[PDB]
This record gives structure tokens, sequence and C-alpha cells, in this order.
């Protein structure tokens, strides 16, 4: 016998990944890249020059930099730079040519860049299935989503979703004159959905069974989350030492994510609740937000509270390590999807303080569907300290809070099952990996 065998393996398959330059898009892409590199794939991650440093410190993965109302031009710039990176890799020798580009779902034009260069495109959605179908329905323009909520109250019924009140819909009016643009960006994720080679969602099937099945019947979506493990952030040693020295189940973790900015009055209400509650607290107040703290209050600051507890204000923390720490009682969150799913994967019940876009819908599901949190009552009204304290008491000091915690521990076990061998998310990711190898 005489002939040649050709082997298609992860080690000689080159995966390109390109997140939108924002931490709630960068981070789940990174986690996915680590998982794919673990399977042996060659993974090159592309990111803008102004996020290269953060991505560089947080992480084996090859890293490439490109350059950065400025969105309309952002599309034009990264279309060109990523296309060039694809062609240069098509001609090199120290790497396999790219087989697939994993791109952020909010950049659907990258599908044309991939297909126009002869490679496959995988769209990574960074928000849950449930709010994403809301975007799809807004795009279809059949049902009327306009809200002059001063005139009456509406409740919207969509297939395979619970009834949504007005305050449960994605929040766009916060952006005022920019609401149309932000709206457009989320809706346009679905413009070319029938042409995407792989539709990836950072969620797990048991979490969103009804709507995921609905989507699975229209499109061939792959639920592959949580992508985070069951990434080196700044202040890791400082935060872990402080938490290590606290009592079990005693710390309220507070963070509003990477971009939300609260008013000075809102900061004062949160501050007065945290300084008077019967719990320790770790509160992330980003450097550029520190000036909105009450004047009566710099990498970090330590406090003894009016209730005799301890507080730490810090400009950033390793959130996943924080959420998995035994000292943490609950998570006061803006309900960004990464924060929500990270808390689910850690068993931490939540106090929901949503600010805009998908955070309002996420809080609806957190409180009423998954039943692992309580949502505060004001979408732009001030949340007063008395209301915050009410939610702390319900979550951390009530029999209802014990049930919320039991619920979160149940969902934590299911998220671990989903990404373990035989789990739905492990199967879907291996479907991605295996079929990329196909002849
Ligand atoms: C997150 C996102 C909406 C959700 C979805 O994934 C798409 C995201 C796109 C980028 C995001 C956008 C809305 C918030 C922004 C940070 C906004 C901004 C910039 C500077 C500032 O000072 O204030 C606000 C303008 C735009 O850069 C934003
Ligand atoms: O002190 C912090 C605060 C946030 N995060 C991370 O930053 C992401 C926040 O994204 P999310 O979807 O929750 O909200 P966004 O910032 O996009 O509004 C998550 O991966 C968090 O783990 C963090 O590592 N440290």
């Amino acid at each position: 016998h005489m002939g040649t065998i050709e082997i298609s393996s992860p080690s000689k398959t080159h995966i390109l990944a390109f997140p939108f330059p924002e931490k709630g898009h960068i981070n789940p892409m990174l986690h996915l890249c680590n998982r794919l590199a673990s399977k042996g794939f060659r993974v090159t991650l592309i990111t803008t020059i102004s996020t290269y440093k953060d991505v560089k410190n947080k992480i084996l993965i090859n890293l490439e930099s490109i350059p950065d109302g400025y969105f309309n031009q952002f599309k034009n710039s990264v279309t060109e730079s990523v296309a060039g990176i694809i062609e240069e890799y098509k001609l090199g020798h120290d790497f396999p040519p790219p087989k697939v580009l994993i791109y952020d779902s909010t950049m659907p034009w990258m599908l044309d860049v991939a297909h126009g260069h002869g490679i496959l495109g995988a769209s990574l959605f960074t928000q849950p299935c449930c709010v994403s179908v809301v975007y799809y329905h807004m795009l279809q323009g059949t049902i009327d989503f306009h809200r002059e909520q001063s005139s009456s109250s509406k409740v919207l019924l969509l297939p395979c979703l619970p009834p949504l009140e007005d305050r449960d819909l994605p929040e766009f009016d916060y952006f005022k004159e920019d609401s149309g643009f932000v709206s457009n960006l989320l809706l346009n994720q679905f413009l070319n959905i029938d042409k995407i080679d792989y539709v990836l969602f950072n969620t797990f099937e048991m979490l969103e069974s009804e709507i995921a099945n609905w989507m699975s019947n229209k499109w061939k979506i792959l639920t592959i989350g949580p992508t985070a493990p069951t990434l080196f952030e700044t202040n890791t040693e400082v935060c872990m030492k402080w938490l290590d020295e606290r009592e079990p189940n005693s710390v309220i973790y507070v963070s509003f994510g990477s971009i939300a900015s609260l008013t000075e009055q809102q900061m004062e209400e949160i501050s007065q609740a945290l300084f008077t509650t019967n719990f320790n607290f770790l509160w992330v107040v980003r450097e550029e937000e520190r000036t909105k703290l009450p004047n009566c209050l710099p990498s970090s600051e330590s406090f003894t509270t009016a209730a005799g507890k301890l507080g730490l204000i810090i400009n950033w923390c390793p959130q996943l390590d924080v959420l998995r720490h035994e000292s943490v009682a609950c998570f006061m969150t803006h309900c960004g999807w990464n924060s929500t799913l990270e808390a689910i994967s850690s068993g931490v019940p939540m106090i929901c303080v949503p600010q805009w876009v998908d955070q309002t819908t996420n809080a609806k599901f957190i409180q009423d569907v998954w039943k692992i949190g309580v949502r505060v009552n004001n979408n732009g009204g001030l949340v007063k300290k008395e209301e915050i304290e009410r939610c702390i008491k319900e979550v951390c000091e009530s029999e209802k809070g014990k049930e919320l915690k039991r619920n979160a521990m149940k969902w934590k076990d299911l998220s671990k099952e989903a990404v373990s061998e035989g789990g739905s998310s492990d199967t879907n990711l291996e479907y991605f990996a295996s079929t990329l190898l196909f002849y």
C-alpha cells in the first residue's frame, strides 16, 4: 500500500478572535479563547491599542493590536485593520492560516470581512438568549415597542418569554439623543443571522430552556456558557487578603461594572446604606467615579462602619475570585450579563440595581424567573437608602433570602454541570471545535 494520510487537528487550526473593546465583551471572549487554546487550538486575539495593555496583563494566546459619536468611523477602521491581519496570516508560515474569525455579535459587518476573505465567521453574543430575542423582535418591527410610559402601562407578551412590563424592556431612553444608535447596534446583531456560520451564546441551556429551544428551532445556535472557568485582574492580592480576614457570609460585594456612572446623589444613597448595614462591604468605585462619592469620604480606602463592620472601597477587583470567596453574602450589581452569569456560576444571590440596555431585563429574570435576587424600586429614578436597606434585609436577613440562596446554589450546580463533560455547553463547544476540523 502507498499513499498519504492528512490529519486535521486543533494544533494546526488557527482561530482568530475579535471582541468589541469593552470589558463585558473582552472578558467572555478571553475565557472562550482560553478554553479553545486548552483544546490545542492556535488562538490569536485581536484588540484595539487602547485595550491591548489590559488584555495583555490579563493573560497560550497570541495577541495582535489594531488602532481604535465615534462609532460610525470605528466600523470603517476595524474593517480595514482586521482584514489586513487576516491576509497577513494567510501568507505567513509560523502559523496555520485562519480557519475562523470569532467576532463580537454587535459587529455583524465582520461576517462580511470573514466571508470576503474566505474564512468562517462565528458571532459571539455577550447577552442572554432572552433579551437577545427581544432585540430580534424589535428588529422585525411587527410589535410596537414605543413607550410614552406617562400615558398608561403596557405589558408585552413574546413567544417563550414571561410577560414583560415596561420597566422589564431593554432601557434605551437613558441615552437620550443617542437612543437610536444604541438601539440600532443591538437590533442589528440579527441583520445577517441566517448567514453566520456559528451563532455562539454565553449562557447555558437549562438556564434559558424555553427561549433557547425557540431560538434553536429558528437558527442553529450554540449555548456555550459560562465561558468563565468553574484572568489576572488588578488588586487581586489586596482584595483576597482583605476578604480572607473577614467572617464567612458577611460581605456585601458592590459593583456597577466597567462603564455605568451613577449620579452623586445615587452614590450618597448607596454610601449611607452600606455604612449603616449589619454587614462588611467591598465596593468597587472606579477611579474616574471616585469624585462623585460624598465629600465626607487613591487606590483603596479602609473604613470602620457606623455599625461596627468593615468596608473597603477599591477601584477594581478580581470579580470572579471575589464572587467565589466564602466571605461574600450577596452581590449588589448593575445586572450586566457577565456579572449576572458570574454570580450564577458562583451561587451568590443578588440585589439588582439595573441602569440601562439589557440590565433591566436581566433583573426581571434574576428576581422573578431564576429567583436568585431582588430588584430595587426607583428606570432613572433615584434608589433611596431605605430601599437599598430593605433589599439587604430581604436577601441577607430574611427567610426569603435563605430560599434565594438555596435557589442560587441550585443554579450554581447546573451551570457547573453544563460546562462539564457531557453537559449541554461542553457538547456545544465541542461541536464548534470538532466541525471546524471537518474536511
Ligand atoms: C455598552 C454599549 C451598549 C451595549 C452594547 O453591548 C453596545 C455597547 C457599545 C459601546 C458602548 C455602548 C453604550 C455605552 C458607551 C460606553 C457610550 C459612552 C461612551 C463614553 C462615555 O463617557 O459615556 C458613554 C458610547 C458607546 O461606548 C458605549
Ligand atoms: O471590579 C470589577 C468589576 C467588573 N469586573 C469584570 O468586568 C465585567 C463586567 O461586565 P458586565 O457584563 O457585568 O457589565 P458592563 O461593565 O459591560 O456594563 C465582568 O467580566 C466582571 O467580572 C471586574 O473584573 N472587576
